[PDB]
């Protein structure tokens, strides 16, 4: 249930960026999904937003979304991917 | 009070970068606010500073500011956004 | 054995990206190895993938791979590089 | 002594990148210092290395250096910058 | 954060109040001694004799499992969120 | 997560069952008292006399080292994964 | 870091000194026994009888809640910041 | 990691051996009882009487402060690095 909710809370957040950048920044959804994924995960290998609105949202989106996104990657890591290898080794 | 202070310490830090880059690098404040936000959060999807002074400051600003910035995102996450969803689920 | 496995799990993951980007994105292996290394570590100082397939994979690769990659850097840090300096100081 | 050593271990590491990129990549030291600082801290707002040698080193440098660099920012944060504000509030 | 120290505090008092009612009725302790038996049992000090009735024995087992984690939770929150900061302010030069 | 609380729970019962069989046979305790001696020894309360036989003494040393970590593991998982959330839901206004 | 081990150390001594004064006056213990009762009560060992006066009982409850967290804080800082490094240096080949 | 469990293990045995020598000489305990007094005092169980000599009392105070942190360090490393993985492998279907 914890991995379920972190997973849902993440998808929704990603869905929200995707709708946002693909409307406001004019990205195709796949590129907007990617800009959301690499921004929240802090990879950051894209150019920055071009509209001021996309800039203000990216700031709010990063503060709100990073903690949830990293929360999932953490619970994903230690509660789903690890045991698999760990019991197996 | 802890979420208050981390929040203030953050705003001030952001305000300090914003004043800095919008003066020294010639950015408009909104872009300077963004360069500060994506640099401290380690997203990093902008070009680097262009002046040597902006470069020296970005190094000091990253060391000083990252720990405070990530401190807020953490307390924000676990003490304000989580309970909301957690009590609700 | 823990530092061994985290090390192997990492190499394999890196090997998987390297095969991927050097085939799908057309990178030479050394550049594909680098795109995998700087993406999983969240440095992110390259352009983004150019194919949609490379984009979808980079999203999955980041979620799966970041937790393992940061796990290794952590165990590397505290169990191999630290003691060396710490016993020595 | 702990904040001293983490501080020294960091400077040395930065000094090592700076010598490296300013020789191998042809950067002026100030830009090489910056590429080292934003790469180890995972900001990553520069282009990637241009030589294959600079690429291989950046991979090794990131694995070795990130754990030490983040160790300092952490001890800096919680043992030097925090108390200052915390005792004061 | 304080609401947290408040509830842990209340949850503790209640638990202690429960033991006190229990041992002072079932074991025949005076409340002050029953309060003490609850406090030194949950905190794991344990410098009293054990319960004498089988009912007091069964309850002490359940009481220890349920109560130890709450009790030690309060001592910890007490420690870091009320005594520490106070120590910190008390050590400031003025 | 629950499977975790299940196993810690089982591992604990078994351990307690082992002590109970042990002290009630070797020390001559009635099972209820042997269950209690195991519970207050592993939880470190310790409000009983010590074992009387040398065999009960050797076993209590090994039993404490092996069992304390499991027992305290269950009290912790119990605490944060079963009592806490319940406390949290119980404090929701409806 | 050391200043931290210094203060935790002082805070502890003071606390112990307080109990010692207390039990040796109110309970009629000789100071050495009162020092011991404070040390084994705060550390949760608890291999003494309980207090005999109601005043000693009330104080032991408050003393345990206030003192356990500090005492266990010192044992922890002692452990990782003074005994460990020493263990580490002691295990270096020369 | 194992070297860590090895040393914690050795450090513990030595400490126990020290108490055992001590109480069996100074307190007049037989070694098996002195081993037990050391084990239940460091682990904070504490289901024995206290020391009878003032020297045994002073040593038990120092012994508790120095030893508790090491002893609890071993029980923890024992727990997560030797018993847990074993539990984990033991619960694998084959």
């Amino acid at each position: 249930k914890e991995f379920q909710v972190l997973f849902v809370l993440t998808i929704l957040t990603l869905i929200s960026g995707t709708i946002f950048y693909s409307t406001v920044e004019g990205l195709r959804p796949i590129d907007a999904l990617y800009f959301s994924v690499v921004t929240l995960t802090t990879v950051g290998e894209t150019p920055p937003p071009q509209t001021d609105f996309g800039k203000i949202f990216t700031i709010l989106y990063i503060f709100i979304g990073i903690g949830l996104v990293f929360g999932f990657i953490h619970k994903l890591a230690v509660n789903v991917q690890l045991p698999s290898i760990l019991s197996n080794l």
